[PDB]
């Protein structure tokens, strides 16, 4: 799968602009279209946990906030031994909006890095199929 | 693994109790804990999707307000064609609780049923190692 | 006694306290939810290492009564360890205006006794419901 | 005139109804909010198969515009198909407390020009904060 550097960038540089006043613990994401357009994502906490947003669904809210459809990478970072692992509740979000074979990105502190899919991620996945 | 009628039974009665009024989609629950225990859970919608809260949840948080902290099977049914399929959000929170290999039952409409584990429907789980 | 029901349903938040899982914030949150038959339901906060799928005592407590079929609610109380009376959050309170009437009363609780009288419409003005879906 | 960029506001969050993701309710909402640069955030509501996943366009407003680094904000329009002016959901208005003045403006829109001019305090009394954790 093609792995482009900006995109590393994107969701590494996106460690030092979260919003973590609670848990210290900053997560970042890079969500590219079919286009090329990159869209960055940091989470976002609340006094009330619950309310918390993740970096990963950041990024999502904001692509398709500009009317973006055609998902084809995501990036997602951590300051983490090993590559950050995505929360169950972004892995659903990813599947509304991603092909199950789309590629995903994990990356860590010192370069570690792990390849998957959203369908890999999220296996035998939720959809609205009957509603 | 080990399945019991009254945990099937408690899952699909629990299709009768959602509080459902916008989806009329109803899911239903049943959560064993080592001693035996069964609590049921129902998803409850909010007028405002986003606190909608599925059957799943509904109960790992009544179990975990009584104490509880061993779980040993989770079976979760919907009146759907194919067994139903929970959530990334609540394959977050099965983690939480649960052992990686702890049994999960997903029951359909006409008896279809599918086994499955914590780990196989949350592969690589993001949990609290490094916060 | 109105009065003396409302010490036992502070003294059930209060107990909930103790029972909250929040080994991430270290912060608990205990609720009492009564009903019309005179039933309570006691809520805990409820947290997961992924901050945004953490449960409110005031919603654990809702959640629980409906699903025993509960849908006529009388009061609720909510605790914290806090100088002054703790505050439901948003998330609850609209929680709360799914299942209760505007005039419900609630009291919240702090340490040392202190209390805060409101309802559901004094902490929800305006409210969101299901009208124009 | 603040009256004049108001409108130009509800504009805004009037044309986000039209991009809103809403394949579930078919209830869209919109949002502007508006920071102390001039810069403003439209926000769309974004349903979820599950619908607890939903993110409603306030928040999303919120989350675009913290993400950019946005930490000062002067005025939130939202706007719904509503007879009367949309009403945000407490979990909005507990995200507009984390990164409002209580005393910020927020001017609510429904179909037909109706408009209700509120703050974040007034939406959300004795609004839960960071104090205590
Ligand atoms: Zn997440
Ligand atoms: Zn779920
Ligand atoms: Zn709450
Ligand atoms: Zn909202």
């Amino acid at each position: 799968a093609e792995l482009k550097q900006e995109w590393i960038n994107t969701a590494i540089e996106a460690l030092d602009k979260a919003y973590v006043p609670y848990s210290h613990f900053p997560v970042g994401a890079c969500l590219v279209t079919e286009s090329g357009k990159i869209y960055q994502g940091i989470n976002i906490e609340n006094a009330s946990f619950g309310l918390t947003n993740c970096a990963e669904r950041t990024a999502f809210f904001k692509a398709v906030s500009e009317g973006e459809r055609s998902f084809t990478h995501l990036v997602v970072a951590g300051h983490t031994p090993d590559p950050i692992s995505p929360c169950g509740a972004c892995r659903q979000v990813m599947a509304e909006f991603c092909a199950p074979d789309m590629p995903v990105t994990l990356v860590g502190d010192n370069g570690v890095t792990k390849a998957t899919t959203v369908r890999e991620l999220l296996p035998y996945a939720f959809t609205e199929k009957d509603l």
